C-alpha cells in the first residue's frame, strides 16, 4: 500500500484514462478546467472512491450528466486533502465510468512555478512549468496520485495565443480557442499508460530546433542555438539505450530547456524530457544527464516503482544504464571513473545524514515522511552500487545487461516492488543462485550507512585527480609556489571536477592554499556549473570572504537544488555570510520554486 497517497488504492479502483481540458490564467496564476477520469472498479458493489488533492478548489463533480455528492477531508500536511466521491450507481467489478471534475488550482500549487516576464530570457512573456514527481500531481488535478496506477491521457490546453504549450505527450494540433480569440488551444495525446507523476505542462514563448530524427530541442529563443549544440549527442544515446533496453516505445524524444529555477538536473517526462539550463556548459560535458533521462524511458517510465519506498528501482537502474551509455560513447575506463565518482557522492550523503540515518537505507519507509525531504543521492548511488556489485559478482557487464533487458521486458507497463525485482533476479540467474545467496540482502536493502561491500573500480582516470588533491592537502606554505597552471594540462573537465570533489571531501583547507589555487588555476573563470559549484563550496568552507558574493550569486541566479541547497547551507554555516544568506533567502523566497523554497527554508531553519 502507498503511504504517500490518500486515494483509493489500485485494489479498489484504477484510473485508465484522463481527459484534461484546462485554461492557463496568468493574471490569476490558476489552471482552471475539467479532469475527466475513466475509472475501472476492481470490486463488487463499489459505491464511493477517494482521490488525492492539494490546494484545489472543486466546483463540481459530474457523472452521467448530473452532479454528485463529494466531500473534502481535512488537510494532511504535504499529502493534501482526500476527496471522497459518492458514485450515483453501484459498480460491479471491471465496470468503467467517467467522472468529470471541475477544478481550479491555487497560485501556491506545489506542482507549479509561475514566472513573470522579468524572470524569463525574453522579458516580454510570462512562463509556467510543472514538476509532479513525486506527489505533486494532486496539486494540479484530482487523481489517484500513486505510481501504482498507470493511465493514458489526452489534454486540450487554452493559453494566450502568443504562447506555446507542451506536455509529456504527442502534440496533436492547435486551434484558436472558440470561447476567447485572444487564446489558442493546444492538444495532446499520450497513448502509453503512465503513472501520474509523469504528467507535465509548460507554457511560454518557446521555439524549437530539430537535432535528430526524433528530437526537437525547445527553449526560449535566446537558448535554442546553444541547446542544440549542447545536446547534439542525444540521437546517438537513444540508439545505444535501445540496444541495451529494447525498442523506444514513446514516439518522440524531445528536450525542453527550462528557465534557471528548474529544481532538478532533468525530469524524464515522457516524450519531453525537462532539463536545467545549468547543463549549457558549451562543450557537451554534462551530457550524462541526457543519458540519464533517456534511460528513464525504460527504467522508471516503462518499469515503474509501485510506491516511493521503492524509488531506488527507478534511479539505481537508470544510473546503471546511464553509465553504460557513457561507457559505450566514451570508453569503459570512463564508465569506471563515473562509477567511482558516484561512490564518493554516496560517501558524502551518508556523512551528511549520518551512518545510521533511515534516509541512507536503500528501501525507505516513507510513512509520514515528505518524499521531497527524503530525496538525496542515496537511491541513485547505493542503488547503482548494488547493481555494479551484482554485475561483478555474476560475470560482468555483458551478462548483467542481459538481465537488465529481460527485466525491462518482464515488467514493462507495470509497477513493481523491490521483492518483485529480487524474485526476477533470482529467476533469471537461477544457475547462479549460490552466488546470489552470498549477497547480504538485508544489509544492502534495509540497513543504513555505506553498503557492506565496495565494488572493484578501474583507477586509470581517477589516479591523477587523487594525486593532485593529495599534493594540495599535504602542501605546507613553502610548497604553494610549486603549483602552476601546468598541473591541469592533461586533465579533462571531468577530472578537474573530480579533483575538486576529492579536495572538498577534506575541506576546509588553509585559506592561503585556496588563494593560491585561484592564483594558479583561475577556477573563478570556469562557468561549468558542476566545477563552479564545488569550487565555491571549497572556498566558502575554507572561509574565503571574497567568494561570498560569488556563492550568493550562483545560489540565486539558478535554482537547481543540487547546487542551491548546499550553497545556501555553506553560506549559512560561515559566520561572515550567515546573515546575508538568510536575508537573501528571505528576499528571493516569494519568487523561488515552491519546493525549493520550502527545502532551503528547512535547511536554513528559517521561518
Ligand atoms: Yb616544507
Ligand atoms: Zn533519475
Amino acid at each position: 500500500v502507498d503511504t504517500c497517497s490518500l486515494a483509493s488504492p489500485a485494489s479498489v479502483c484504477r484510473t485508465k484514462h484522463l481527459h484534461l481540458r484546462c485554461s492557463v490564467d496568468f493574471t490569476r496564476r490558476t489552471l482552471t478546467g475539467t479532469a475527466a477520469l475513466t475509472v475501472q472498479s476492481q470490486e463488487d458493489n463499489l459505491r464511493s472512491l477517494v482521490l488525492d488533492t492539494k490546494d484545489l478548489t472543486i466546483e463540481k463533480v459530474v457523472i452521467n450528466g448530473q452532479e454528485v455528492k463529494y466531500a473534502l477531508g481535512e488537510r494532511q500536511s504535504y499529502k493534501g486533502s482526500p476527496m471522497e466521491i459518492s458514485l450515483p450507481i453501484a459498480l460491479s467489478k471491471n465496470q468503467e465510468i467517467v467522472i468529470e471534475i471541475s477544478f481550479e488550482t491555487s497560485p501556491k500549487s506545489s506542482a507549479l512555478q509561475w514566472l513573470t516576464p522579468e524572470q524569463t530570457s525574453g522579458k516580454e512573456h510570462p512562463y509556467l512549468f510543472s514538476q509532479c514527481q513525486a506527489i505533486h500531481c494532486r496539486a494540479i488535478l484530482p487523481c489517484q496520485d500513486t505510481p501504482s496506477v498507470k493511465l493514458t491521457y489526452t489534454a486540450e490546453v487554452s493559453v494566450p495565443k502568443e504562447l506555446v504549450a507542451l506536455m509529456s505527450a504527442i502534440r496533436d494540433g492547435e486551434t484558436p480557442d472558440p470561447e476567447d480569440p485572444s487564446r489558442k488551444i493546444y492538444k495532446f495525446i499520450q497513448k502509453v499508460p503512465i503513472p501520474c507523476y509523469l504528467i507535465a505542462l509548460v507554457v511560454g514563448a518557446l521555439e524549437s530546433r530539430q537535432i535528430g530524427p526524433r528530437t526537437l530541442v525547445w527553449s526560449e529563443k535566446e537558448q535554442v542555438e546553444k541547446s542544440a549544440y549542447e545536446f547534439s549527442e542525444t540521437e546517438s544515446m537513444l540508439k545505444i539505450a535501445e540496444d541495451l533496453g529494447g525498442p523506444y516505445v514513446w514516439g518522440q524524444y524531445d528536450l525542453l530547456v527550462l528557465p534557471p529555477s528548474f529544481p532538478y538536473g532533468g525530469m524524464e517526462n515522457p516524450c519531453l524530457t525537462f532539463v536545467t539550463p545549468t547543463l549549457l556548459a558549451g562543450d557537451k560535458s554534462l551530457s550524462n544527464v541526457i543519458a540519464h533521462e533517456i534511460s528513464h524511458s525504460w527504467t522508471g517510465n516503462l518499469v515503474t516503482n509501485k510506491t516511493w519506498d521503492h524509488f531506488w528501482l527507478n534511479e539505481g537502474h537508470t544510473v546503471y544504464l546511464e553509465r553504460h551509455i557513457c561507457g559505450r560513447l566514451f570508453g569503459e575506463k570512463f564508465r569506471h571513473f563515473n562509477a567511482l565518482g558516484g561512490w564518493g557522492e554516496l560517501q558524502n550523503s551518508v556523512k551528511t545524514f549520518g551512518e545510521t540515518h533511515p534516509f541512507t537505507k536503500l528501501v525507505v519507509d516513507l510513512t509520514d515522511i515528505d518524499p521531497d525531504v527524503a530525496y538525496s543521492s542515496v537511491p541513485y548511488e547505493k542503488g547503482f552500487a548494488l547493481l555494479f556489485y551484482l554485475e561483478q559478482l555474476l560475470g560482468g557487464p555483458e551478462i548483467f545487461l542481459g538481465f537488465l533487458k529481460a527485466y525491462v521486458e518482464k515488467f514493462s507497463y507495470k509497477s513493481i516492488t523491490t521483492d518483485d525485482w529480487k524474485d526476477f533476479l533470482y529467476s533469471y540467474f537461477k544457475d547462479k543462485v549460490d552466488v546470489l545467496n552470498q549477497v547480504d540482502w538485508n544489509a544492502w536493502l534495509y540497513s543504513p550507512g555505506l553498503p557492506p561491500i565496495k565494488p572493484n573500480y578501474d583507477m586509470t582516470l581517477t589516479n591523477a585527480c587523487i594525486a593532485l588533491s593529495q599534493r594540495w592537502i599535504t602542501a605546507k606554505e613553502d610548497d604553494l609556489n610549486s603549483f602552476n597552471a601546468t598541473d591541469l594540462k592533461d586533465l579533462s573537465s571531468h577530472q578537474l571536477n573530480e579533483f575538486l570533489a576529492q579536495t572538498l571531501q577534506r575541506a576546509p583547507l588553509p585559506l592561503g592554499h585556496i588563494k593560491r589555487m585561484q592564483e594558479v588555476y583561475n577556477f573563478n573563470a570556469i562557468n561549468n556549473s558542476e566545477i563552479r559549484f564545488r569550487w565555491l563550496r571549497l572556498c566558502i568552507q575554507s572561509k574565503w570572504e571574497d567568494a561570498i558574493p560569488l556563492a550568493l550569486k550562483m545560489a540565486t541566479e539558478q535554482g537547481r537544488m543540487k547546487f542551491t541547497r548546499p550553497l545556501f547551507k555553506d553560506l549559512a554555516a560561515f559566520d561572515k555570510s550567515h546573515d546575508q544568506a538568510v536575508r537573501t533567502y528571505q528576499e528571493h523566497k516569494a519568487s523561488m520554486h515552491p519546493v525549493t523554497a520550502m527545502l532551503v527554508g528547512k535547511d536554513l531553519k528559517v521561518d
